[PDB]
């Protein structure tokens, strides 16, 4: 049963993050459906334990991601610099793992910062959901990141070019709108 709005509000501003694992379908890897949830679970479940260690916010989503939140419902001013802590904890953890075969763990990370509406919506259940502005751009900076890089869009650049290290990934000119430019976060400064 498709889910329906009940409730939500406008925030000014968040962070929020989305993150994959590419290529692990049966369709890409021949892998059982039932094998790849297994070994999904784990990813997730040490994600979880990072979510909970840093005090942020996962969103059930349906689909393969995995969606993390900060300051919302609940602002912290350092909500940008809590996401991208907790973002490079996720890619460094995960690049110790490895699939069955032994080779790394294909994550994708993207991660953005703006307006977003959250509120509650459900079928039969009900949840707390964000979208909006900021998810839009979250989830563009995933489905475009290089495997193994966190990638982030030029207002997260400019919150966070003092206390973290970026490099620039590169950026396209779109006449008339303008130029669209993102980053690889790399590590703390």
């Amino acid at each position: 049963e498709p889910e329906r709005n009940i409730i939500a509000d406008k925030y000014d501003e968040a962070s929020v993050l989305f993150a994959d694992i590419v290529g692990f379908t049966e369709r890409a890897s021949s892998t059982a459906p039932a094998d790849l949830v297994r070994f999904l679970d784990r990813l997730y479940s040490a994600f979880d334990e990072l979510v909970d260690q840093h005090g942020l916010e996962k969103i059930k989503v349906s689909g393969d991601s995995y969606m993390v939140v900060s300051g919302v419902p609940r602002p912290r001013p350092d909500h940008t610099q809590a996401l991208a802590d907790f973002a490079l904890d996720m890619t460094n953890v995960a690049a110790q793992l490895k699939d069955p075969r032994g080779n790394p763990v294909p994550l994708r990370v993207g991660l953005a910062t703006g307006p977003v509406v959250a509120g509650v919506v459900g079928s039969r259940r009900f949840r707390y959901d964000v979208w909006g502005d900021a998810v839009n751009v979250a989830s563009r900076m995933e489905s475009t990141d290089s495997v193994g890089q966190i990638q982030v869009p030029d207002e997260v650049y400019e919150r966070l070019k003092d206390d973290f290290v970026l490099r620039e990934r590169g950026h396209i000119n779109v006449k008339g709108k303008g130029v669209m430019r993102t980053w690889y976060l790399i590590g703390r400064k």
